[PDB]
């Protein structure tokens, strides 16, 4: 843990640097874990957003995040680093944190990138749950160790 690769990782600059795929995202105080703002992804449909992050090859990273649903979900909220390999079929690979908690929860995983990327890595915040539960996420981490 030295440098955070994620731009606008605490949503303190609103939605700056975050793609909004289903127009279901807002940066609002009610969703804050730290600072003034957090990301709210509205319940009722599957929705999310993300950021393209070029990574170094052959390198070990920690992916981490804080999340909570404001109500018991049926599915999960997922934070993912995803990219294609450069191989026989360009395998798609996903390093996935799953959340279903209604208290602020920090989760983290470790992964090591391939020698060659088949595509540019993407950090996705994917609230696949389809209940009425709203999802809060804040303080996302992607750091080389
Ligand atoms: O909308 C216009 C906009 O689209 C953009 O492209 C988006 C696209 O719209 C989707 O939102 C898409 O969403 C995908 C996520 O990126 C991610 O790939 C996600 O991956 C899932 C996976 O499908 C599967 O569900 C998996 O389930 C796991 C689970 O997490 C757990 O591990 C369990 O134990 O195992 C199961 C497997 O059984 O988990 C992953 C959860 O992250 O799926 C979504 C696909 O529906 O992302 C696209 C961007 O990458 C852009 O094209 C944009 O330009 C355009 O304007
Ligand atoms: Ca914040």
């Amino acid at each position: 843990h030295m440098v955070n690769m994620v731009s606008n990782p605490g949503f303190e600059d609103g939605l700056d640097s975050w793609q909004d795929w289903q127009q279901d995202m807002s940066a609002v105080p009610e969703a804050a874990h730290n600072g003034a703002l957090g990301l709210k992804i509205g319940g009722g449909k599957a929705a999310g957003g993300g950021q393209d992050i070029p990574l170094k090859p052959n390198t070990t990273y920690i992916l981490g995040a804080w999340a909570k649903f404001d109500s018991k979900p049926a599915g999960t909220f997922d934070v993912v680093v995803q990219y294609h390999l450069k191989d026989a079929n360009n395998t798609y690979v996903q390093h996935i944190l799953n959340f279903n908690e209604t208290d602020w929860t920090y989760k983290q995983l470790l992964f090591t990138t391939p020698d060659v990327f088949g595509s540019t890595p993407q950090l996705a915040l994917w609230k696949g749950d389809t209940s009425k539960a709203n999802l809060y996420v804040d303080d996302v981490y992607l750091v080389e160790v």
